[PDB]
């Protein structure tokens, strides 16, 4: 009973991390998707400023993730991925957070190389009429304020349930003493009725708007708006037949509108190579459907499906004269539209429970994925001067079949399971794989013509124990992909021109952890993560892998409250590949390791109030991880200066329940 912050989480079961958002969670999190990854091993994140970074799994980076939002998914719009999936995301909103590691799921969605992230929001239901009400306030350090309420009224029938947020923090500093360009403000609000007219039959209509600005110190530009907008409409039936159990569909549609520049949280770079003011917005409209039923009969529970999906790009940019110094922003000028993504696909996933102790998974699905490129001309070949493009109008398409199978052993002796499993994904590319890069394959003509589907097949294995006093599990994962897109960075003229390539690699890795009970109130715990990757077509490292990763916690607990610390630990990584990596970071310098230690305590000062609070890295360590972007240069930024994780930091949480 005794209340606690989180510092790690374990797989509840094979391949599978649940976690609720809501709780209290050590390194604290900015208010956006990535940073609640942290606590989940296996979880790197490229830092950018101060929020908005981007996930990285087992090495895996940008959409070999899938991440969605009550089965909806929310995509970015920025060339550059500065609005990258989650920052539209704010986990403290959603009751659940579940991952699935590898490539071991077809129900949500395509091409799911490294894993699947899914954040939900969970159905009220209620007795009679009754409200519920949760809320919680965050301060801490350089500024740093998080309100959040979620409240729902309701009765047997129907109900109405509103989650809101805002957060924001100022300049956070390193552990040597600068302060880091990292200033930020997000709020989202959605609405959601639901209708319930028997105990078998959910309707549900949703609606949302968040927005958000976002100083960054590695970008050479800030986020201004991060404006989204969300419709949903679910439905589902319980307990049709007697073997057809479930029948659920939903549409969703979200849009995201975003403008990023370079004077309105930071003035122009004077040196530079860009000293105009310059802003650029970017909107991505996305309407997706997913249609499923599940059957039961016997020891078979079947999902069967299909889906699709519609996502529009559009841009604008900017226009600064140099002799009347009249600056025209984007906005007086007309929507340029220039992708357009499709996807359908049908799916089934069949689960035997053969005997108590053996079950056996497997998944299949079929994609027809096809984008088309509405770019009539492109910004190449001079001063970047317009140029007309050679696949304007062109369109792509391919069909592409994923599936797996997985097999899970239970031990008769000991509470242990055993798994194992075989998966094969393919992944249609990115809107940044195909329009981002600057330039193609060798003699090609441009990256949307010449860039081929990537296909992973990976093997994944590993143990539960779950007993009285132990509990401890493990993952790991061989693989190859073929046709691994991966870029390249030269510099000519203007800046660093990216071009994106199609090679073969192969990874490994894994993860493993473990908590032990030591007295009635003593507690201590371990994670481990290491990741492994090399390209085979130049027999060169992986590009942007986060190095070996430990962490251990302690607590002791005393039914009212808690405390606990924190040791996390990294290793140097020495397997780089300089001026490569994706289309947010250039790999450069070989990592320095390091350590950060952190305090923590929790107490429930009643059934609805429970306080919270932490300092993070307590010994003011100045250090910065691998996969951090390089600082400005306009920002007072060395040679190739990563940017600097933040120093000592305090903070304190009040957590209400009516």
């Amino acid at each position: 009973l005794a209340p606690s912050v989180v510092t790690g989480v374990a797989q509840s079961s094979p391949l599978t991390i649940v976690t609720n958002p809501k709780e209290p969670r050590q390194p604290v999190p900015a208010s956006d998707g990535a940073d609640y990854l942290k606590t989940i091993p296996g979880f790197a994140v490229i830092r950018n400023g101060g929020s908005n970074g981007d996930p990285v799994l087992r090495g895996m980076f940008g959409s070999r993730l899938n991440i969605l939002t009550n089965g909806g998914m929310m995509l970015g719009a920025a060339p550059n991925r500065m609005d990258a999936p989650t920052s539209y995301i704010s986990p403290e909103t959603y009751d659940k957070l579940t991952v699935i590691k590898g490539p071991q799921t077809v129900l949500w969605g395509p091409g799911a190389s490294a894993g699947t992230i899914l954040f939900e929001r969970e159905p009220e239901r209620f007795g009679e009429l009754g409200s519920r009400v949760n809320a919680s306030l965050l301060a801490g350090s350089n500024g740093r304020f998080d309100k959040v309420l979620d409240a729902a009224a309701g009765n047997r029938l129907g109900y109405l349930r509103f989650t809101g947020n805002h957060a924001q923090s100022d300049d956070y500093e390193d552990g040597a003493g600068n302060t880091v360009p990292s200033r930020w403000k997000k709020w989202n609000g959605d609405v959601a009725v639901g209708w319930t007219p028997d105990e078998d039959t959910l309707i549900e209509l949703t609606a949302g708007k968040g927005d958000g600005e976002a100083r960054y110190a590695g970008r050479g530009m800030d986020g201004s708006q991060f404006k989204r907008e969300s419709l949903g409409l679910r439905f589902v039936k319980s307990n049709v037949s007697d073997v057809l159990e479930k029948v659920e569909a939903q549409v969703y549609y979200n849009y995201a509108d975003h403008i990023m520049d370079n004077f309105r949280l930071r003035t122009p770079d004077p040196s530079s190579m860009m000293p105009m003011p310059m802003a650029s917005q970017v909107d991505r409209r996305t309407l997706g459907g997913r249609l499923a039923a599940t059957w039961r009969w016997d020891d078979f529970k079947l999902v069967t499906g299909v889906d699709a999906m519609r996502n529009e790009h559009r841009a604008r940019g900017s226009k600064y004269d140099m002799m009347t110094d009249y600056y025209t922003d984007a906005d007086q000028f007309p929507w340029s539209k220039d992708a357009v993504f499709h996807n359908y696909g049908a799916f089934g996933e069949l689960t035997w429970f053969a005997a108590e102790r053996d079950r056996l998974i497997g998944g299949l699905r079929l994609d027809r994925a096809s984008v088309k490129d509405y770019r009539q001309t492109l910004k190449s070949g001079h001063m970047g001067h317009a140029m007309a493009n050679p696949t304007a109008n062109d369109t792509r398409a391919d069909t592409l079949p994923s599936g797996f199978v997985r097999y899970e052993h239970d031990l008769a002796d000991s509470p242990t399971t055993l798994y194992a499993g075989l998966g094969h994904a393919e992944r249609f590319p990115d809107y940044w794989e195909l329009f981002s890069p600057k330039r193609g394959p060798n003699g090609s003509v441009n990256a949307f013509d010449k860039i081929k589907p990537e296909k992973t097949t990976q093997l994944d294995f590993g143990l539960q124990y779950n007993g009285d006093k132990l509990q401890a599990w493990a993952s790991g994962y061989v693989g190859v992909v073929q046709d691994f897109i991966l870029f390249s960075y030269r510099e000519g003229m203007m800046g660093s021109s990216t071009q994106a390539t199609n090679v073969d690699a192969r990874i490994m890795g894994g993860e493993l952890g473990a908590s032990y009970q030591l007295t009635g109130n003593w507690k201590t715990d371990a994670s481990l993560a290491y990741a492994w990757g090399k390209n085979s077509s130049d027999d060169r490292a992986l590009p942007q892998i986060p190095p070996l990763e430990a962490r251990f916690g302690l607590t002791y607990e005393e039914g009212d409250w808690s405390a606990g610390s924190l040791w996390r630990v990294v290793a140097p990584q020495n397997r780089i590949a300089r001026d490569q990596g994706n289309v947010v970071g250039k790999d450069f310098d070989k990592s320095a390791g390091f350590g950060v230690f952190s305090l923590n305590g929790a107490y429930r000062v009643t059934r609805n109030v429970k306080l919270s609070a932490g300092v993070d890295n307590l010994f003011d360590k100045d250090y910065t991880e691998h996969l951090n972007k390089a600082g400005d240069a306009g920002f007072g930024f060395s040679a190739n200066e990563t940017v600097p994780e933040p120093g000592r930091t305090f903070w304190t949480k009040v957590d209400f329940s009516f």
